[PDB]
């Protein structure tokens, strides 16, 4: 696609900081960026629609090429449109914001100019940030995390994507979605399915997979940690059911990894770590600092802050394995009692550390999940299962809290709050 001006494109700014081993911190001035599959795509010369509702314009789109030549990607209203706002070192997504349209969250990426992501290597490194997941109900998701996407948004790889990284293309993840509009610079209509329970999306033929680090997966009730390995580590196009992934028929069908070696503390039997109120060792009425590094062996740590009182990550005992860290024995253990090969399958940490070796782009987002209500979060999971089987409980929620029709009309006010950042090398994010 190509760009249009309809609307202006203003990146909301935010500040972040960078940490060096030397015992200081500098502030560093980025934007946020909305993904592309979030605006309007119209002709590129006049205001007639290519996409609305669920489904595509015939005339203009009648096939993936066609389209991506008639079409254009325009500007955001990020506050109106879709309650993203921005203050100083802190970034807010709001959930559902009822405008000419209903828009439900947003996915939005960090840049380093008006044209190209931020990158970041995270082996050897640390990322800090804090959250506010307290408007944060059963269902949600505000995630934190990393993907191997092009800096540039895909242009130089597909130059039929003019619109590039300034308009929020060359979006890829563990789950190889095949929601998105446009792939590799051509549209996505080619087999199109719109969404019997969604109105605004559908599936096309093609996704879009890479690697992915979810370093914070979370709401009020439950948090994750996971990274998720692909046999290809950047950006790679995928067809149809062989996309494996959460919109295909098989997930387990294709090059990444879609369920990942998760470490979520209430999985794993504390129960009383991470909640609302007092009873919890982390309130999530309150702000929260979160921690994570990726040691050079491949093994990820993770810390906590809340009121100046830092925790370690709790120590889990699964199987042979006993620790608080992510780590090859854990990621072994875990497949060998809750089961599961995808992890392994995929090559495991050291395949990981490929992705965390290279740059990825840092995403931060606020969703409800159409395709398994986010159960696999905070609730029991798979719901085939029940409450004796191992790890098959995950937070306290209810089964039908989170369908998106009871969440979008009970809760349409939540929202997540991501504030100051700090990346350096390990050791160094503490520094003033
Ligand atoms: C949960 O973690 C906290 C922080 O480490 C600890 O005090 C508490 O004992 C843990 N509970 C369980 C069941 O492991
Ligand atoms: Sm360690």
């Amino acid at each position: 696609q190509s760009a249009c001006t309809l609307q202006s494109e203003t990146h909301p700014p935010l500040t972040w900081q960078k940490c060096s081993s030397g015992g200081t911190c500098t502030q560093q001035t980025g934007s946020v960026v909305i993904d592309a599959n979030w605006r309007w795509t119209h002709a590129t010369n006049s205001s007639t629609n290519c996409y609305d509702g669920n489904t595509w314009s015939s005339t203009l789109c009648p096939d993936n090429e066609t389209c991506a030549k008639n079409c254009c990607l325009d500007g955001a209203a990020y506050a109106s449109t879709y309650g993203v706002t921005t203050s100083g070192n802190s970034l807010s997504i709001g959930f559902v914001t009822q405008s000419a349209q209903k828009n439900v969250g947003a996915r939005l990426y960090l840049m380093a100019s008006d044209t190209t992501y931020q990158e970041f290597t995270l082996l050897g490194n640390e990322f800090s940030f804090d959250v506010d997941v307290s408007q944060l109900p059963c269902g949600l998701n505000g995630a934190l995390y990393f993907v191997s996407m092009d800096a540039d948004g895909g242009v130089s790889k597909y130059p039929t994507n003019t619109a590039g990284a300034k308009y929020g293309t060359g979006y890829c993840d563990s789950q190889c979605p095949r929601d998105l509009k446009f792939i590799n610079g051509q549209a996505n209509v080619e087999g199109w399915e719109p969404s019997s329970n969604n109105a605004n999306t559908g599936i096309g033929g093609h996704g879009s997979c890479c690697s992915e680090m979810d370093i914070w997966e979370a709401n009020s009730i439950s948090e994750a940690l996971t990274p998720h390995p692909c046999t290809t580590v950047g950006q790679e196009i995928c067809e149809g059911d062989g996309c494996g992934g959460t919109y295909s028929d098989n997930r387990y069908g294709g090059t990444c990894d879609p369920d990942g070696c998760d470490w979520n503390p209430y999985r794993l039997g504390n129960t009383s770590f991470y909640g609302p109120g007092s009873s919890f060792t982390l309130d999530t009425t309150k702000k929260l600092t979160v921690v994570t590094q990726f040691e050079t062996s491949g093994a990820i740590n993770r810390y906590y802050v809340q009121n100046g009182v830092t925790f370690q990550q709790p120590n889990a005992e699964l199987g042979s394995y006993s620790g608080n860290e992510l780590n090859d024995d854990y990621c072994t253990a875990e497949e060998a009692e809750f089961g599961g090969s995808s992890f392994s399958d995929k090559g495991g940490l050291t395949q990981f550390k490929k992705a965390t070796s290279g740059g990825m782009v840092l995403v931060m987002s606020l969703w409800d999940d159409y395709y398994a209500n986010m159960l696999w979060l905070d609730s029991t999971y798979p719901t085939n299962e029940t409450s004796s089987t191992p790890g098959a409980v995950r937070g306290s929620c209810s089964t039908s809290s989170g369908v998106p029709a009871q969440v979008e009309s009970q809760s349409p006010n939540a929202k997540v709050t991501f504030s100051n950042i700090k990346f350096g090398p390990i050791g160094s994010t503490g520094n003033p």
